[PDB]
């Protein structure tokens, strides 16, 4: 397909929702090749939106995922190192695809010198920064 | 079962909160694949409370799980890069499904120049 | 057992502050499956407090610990491996189990432009994000 | 091909938009050299814009590819080293490309000394 | 051994001092055990303090003795290997028994949008 | 050559600008020693400034050269390694070429206590450390 | 040696400032073992200022040092290992020796939501947490 | 040659500058050994400062080092990893030699929870 079809758009959501990775998706029966669907993406706002959606859930399933692939990783130094990269793209995606949910934590513990109050000192403006 | 249904959903927290994963208990019989387990928690937002707090539960499972798989690991190369693997990927969920236990934990003494005080200067 | 047994969960906190993990403690004869540990938890507040003293014990003794490991471990691939992989695991969960005494340490000596001071230029707000 | 074009520039940004690289797309019969095309990027702006956007584009799909080249590594130790190489370089590059969209993401919980407030003393 | 004995516990620190670990210190006959020691400190003040300052004292030895788990370590990949891994462990170890001398140091020069002062909006 | 010889400095500064390593353009016929060229970097304001301009195209020419790089690598071992290596001091040197566009990029979401409001207690000096 | 002897104390000051460690030091003829050198330490201040200022230079020597360790390593893969041990173990270790020279250095660019200005609003406490 | 010297310091700086590391400086023949150049440094604030400079200088020599290291590498396993190591050493030496050079570079984009507003509260 060339033009937009918004049957073959939903079943791609559906699909990307899943946990299917885009390239696979357009692969699949009747689907269109990569360079179309952003097309139809910057042409369809109704696409982009569910699209949106689609990619939280993708992050989501892929959430799970990951568990399995390691889990279930063949026992032999080439295929661990397969399961390794797939998980370790997985995981780099996902903090982009949801930053708020699987972005780093960390908690830092803020404090100032040998382990008091932080130590500020302001003083005027000693060059023309502004 | 597609339909949402008040039941099988606190079920699932239970099964998630006793350390069971998501696909294992969307494997069993009679319960919503995962696709559909998603969506009832988008529409329903007691559902996706009661999941929040068994995903929390699950993790404190897991937390225990990495000392054995570490412990455990078959001494030999590629077994012990597997096991190196489901660690790292445990740990790396640990801090999402709970960041404030979870999460890194960092104390930065903040100093200034030379290690007198912070030097600012304000327009 | 599976009814609360403040006896067993003694003897769990006591293993624990000795720096056991406790699925290996749920090992021992007479021991409830770790799941049965959790809804004790869950549900008795006594358990909890001393399970959380038992975890600033059980940092401490995994502290001394990871030395053995490292220092013992058999000089061979795999094995020296193993004692990396349970060194790190030890070394990341005791950061949470006592955040305060074995989370990273940092020291940031922060200075602005060119090694001077920090330059901050303050401005009435451009957009509502009250 | 040296003096700058509007059309041709247009072109390049159009084939970047849809996954190309600069290398390829100036590999092709009649179009700039890089050293050419960087040119008309430094002495025009408003190719320096469309060039810009057409960077985002090809960004977004270099993130699809990642998944391919990571999923799709042949297993033998080499060639999944290569796979890793590949998607590193592409993650690293994405990050430059769009920064707002895949730059690192990280969530500070900032508290002070042991969890109270955050102290501070100004002179 | 069970009951605090101070003395005992004077001794400990002075073991700690001179660069004996824990584990070795409780191997002597007559010692507490680490669980006992523990709770000693857990229990009196002024023994996790002067254990505090033993644990600095033990820290600076650690710090020498990498440099020569390093330098001597035998030219086998595995050797090497658990040489790496015995200074790894002290060095992450040194940080959290003195955070002030041997955690790590970073000079951080904030500027602001394209090197300019830091911008900041406030409602 | 040792005198400061203008065409030969923008020769220099075209082939940088195409992406070539300076030890490297200067073991083409006719060119001075890195040394000389930093020599007449030093006493000439004319070569330091196209040699800035030269150094901002020489970082987004090595720019597509890492994909390259990367893409086509031998797939032997240390092939893989060697090509790693010489992707990984490209990614390092272009940060300090051009900071602004080839630095690390983070969105750090600054939270306080409990995923509340940053909590900041400003007390009087208690040292003198102005 | 037991005793506190100054001449031996300054012949260590002059062996570490030339880059030597100091459990390499202590095996040298007629000198005192570790643990008696940090008794020395503690208890006699002119040593430790001696000690400190031989400790800066320790570092200046070894930041020379690595440079030679990495480039003389013999191109065998446990020997290269070996020599990247060393070389972490210095790098590590001046960072401590000489925060202010040897430290980590970043430049960081602070800016605010969409590359604008950062975006800050204050509100009255909402808990107790002075 | 113990005492201070200025011609032969001034030689150093020169030397330096053009890329000579120290240790080759101080091999040559009539030179001070690194010893005493460390306390000329020490002892002379002019000589301090002229050094920081060709130190400045040869890190920008340094810095076209580390390309030529890795791409002119033997493709040998153990001579790779070496290169690495030769090219790891530099980086990390570049950095504290000239810090405003070749110090990491990191753009933040500080926003708050959720991206709206940092929010903060003062007593």
């Amino acid at each position: 397909p060339s033009d937009y079809m918004p049957e073959v758009a939903d079943d791609i959501c559906s699909l990307l929702s899943s946990g299917e990775s885009l390239l696979k998706v357009c692969k699949r029966p009747g689907m269109p090749d990569k360079s179309t669907v952003f097309r139809w993406l910057a042409k369809h706002e109704d696409f982009r939106d569910k699209y949106a959606k689609a990619t939280e859930a993708r992050a989501d399933s892929i959430f799970e995922e990951i568990f399995e692939i390691a889990d279930n990783a063949i026992p032999d130094a080439a295929e661990v190192a397969k399961a390794r990269l797939r998980v370790d793209t997985r995981k780099w995606a996902l903090a982009r695809m949801n930053p708020r949910k699987y972005g780093d934590k960390v908690t830092n513990e803020l404090v100032g010198k040998d382990g008091g109050a932080i130590q500020i000192e302001t003083s005027p403006m000693s060059t023309l920064f502004g």
